[PDB]
């Protein structure tokens, strides 16, 4: 056929049952998530292309960048939980991979002030018990389906992409098959 299970996308021999329609991992100290959220704009792309009545899940993930990175997870839940993911990627994103200037869960919350949430607010939050039912729900989500590796995404619990099988000579393209194959998954 034209998508093949194992070319564009691999099945899971174990599906995740109540699993988010589309479910996306990543971590602030992943290099190819960098090019995902800012040269390739794949989120973004996705939901340009999806049906109507599909949600989109992004979550952080603990497994890199050990201590800072369980920060990472905690802080991307405060974002969560305040509405500001659209505010806070990219300074995180090049907080920790272009200047390297986040060192330390207090470098997080810098971003957090300087992009405008208030410390008074951003403490409450990191420190609140629906913040860590968020970063339980994240890590949850990665362990149902044994993630080992980001960025990853997942359709309906049953299907993972495979970026691997598609051709990267030119960026749009990419993007634009990535895409549609997550439509078709969302489809199937």
């Amino acid at each position: 056929a034209q998508y093949e299970d194992g070319k564009q996308y691999t099945t899971l021999e174990k599906p995740v049952a109540g699993a988010p329609q589309v479910l996306e991992f990543f971590s602030f100290f992943c290099p190819h998530c960098y090019q995902f959220e800012e040269v390739l704009h794949i989120s973004d792309n996705v939901k340009k292309k999806l049906p109507e009545g599909v949600k989109m899940t992004k979550y952080h993930v603990n497994f890199m960048g050990g201590d800072l990175g369980k920060d990472l997870t905690q802080a991307w839940a405060v974002a969560m939980a305040l509405g500001v993911e659209d505010k806070v990627t990219v300074p995180l994103f090049e907080g920790v991979q272009k200047t390297q200037t986040i060192r330390s869960a207090s470098d997080i919350r810098d971003v957090f002030i300087n992009a405008g949430i208030k410390g008074e607010e951003y403490d409450a939050a990191w420190n609140s018990f629906v913040v860590k039912s968020l970063v339980a729900q994240q890590e949850k989500a990665a362990a149902d389906v044994q993630l080992r590796g980001v960025p990853a995404m997942f359709v309906n619990g049953k299907y993972q992409l495979n970026p691997q099988g598609m051709d990267t000579s030119n960026m749009d393209v990419f993007v634009q098959q990535y895409a549609d194959t997550v439509k078709y998954l969302s489809e199937k």
